């Protein structure tokens, strides 16, 4: 199923514990749509930052 994608990664830093979730997406606007859906579905409200060099979204709280 069409392989023209990057791997994107979500990092959620809590109290000394870190959860990450990494997934393929067509672009960063798309991976942010998936991740923000996942976050909300799990009890995660927080401050987000994206780093294009590593295709990583980082959420703290």
């Amino acid at each position: 199923h069409h392989h023209a994608m990057d791997t994107y990664k979500l990092v959620i830093v809590l109290n000394g514990t870190t959860f990450t979730y990494t997934t393929e997406a067509v672009d960063a606007a798309t991976a942010e749509k998936v991740f923000k859906q996942y976050a909300n579905d799990n009890g995660v409200d927080g401050e987000w930052t994206y780093a294009d060099a590593t295709k990583t979204f980082t959420v703290t709280e």
